[PDB]
């Protein structure tokens, strides 16, 4: 595993060294997407919560395609507002229900260290 604590207060310079294996490596999920929502990264403990298949959807549209149960003001209105101010770090619980089983959830928002890319990390509660 990799030792990184969900919350943490310096996780975004943390997870600047890991790669995609690395990634996979912590307790949480953890997806980083542009500042248009397009996936970059998505790591094997989001799949295992959601059941998607990291490889495929990078690439895709996470507020579109992905995750549409996201789009709503709640959640893709937080995100857009920290893209546009290019600033964001917020914690809230969600529940994710697209084409799965209803499941409860913590997320985590915070931009990342790279100039246009921002952290969603995910775990159960
Ligand atoms: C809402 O969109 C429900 C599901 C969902 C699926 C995958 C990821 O990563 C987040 C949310």
């Amino acid at each position: 595993m990799e030792h990184v604590a969900f919350g943490s207060e310096d996780i975004e310079n943390t997870l600047a060294k890991m790669d995609d294996g690395q990634l996979d490596g912590l307790a949480f999920g953890a997806i980083q997407l542009d500042g248009d929502g397009n996936i970059l990264q998505y790591n094997a403990a989001e799949g295992d919560i959601t059941g998607r298949d990291p490889k495929q959807v990078i690439g895709k549209n996470f507020f579109k395609d992905v995750a549409p149960c996201t789009d709503s003001p709640e959640f893709y209105g937080k995100f857009k507002e920290g893209v546009a101010s290019g600033n964001l770090n917020t914690m809230f619980e969600y529940t994710f229900d697209y084409q799965m089983t209803p499941t409860k959830v913590k997320v985590h928002m915070k931009k990342a260290l790279s100039g246009d890319s921002y952290w969603v990390f995910v775990k159960r509660v």
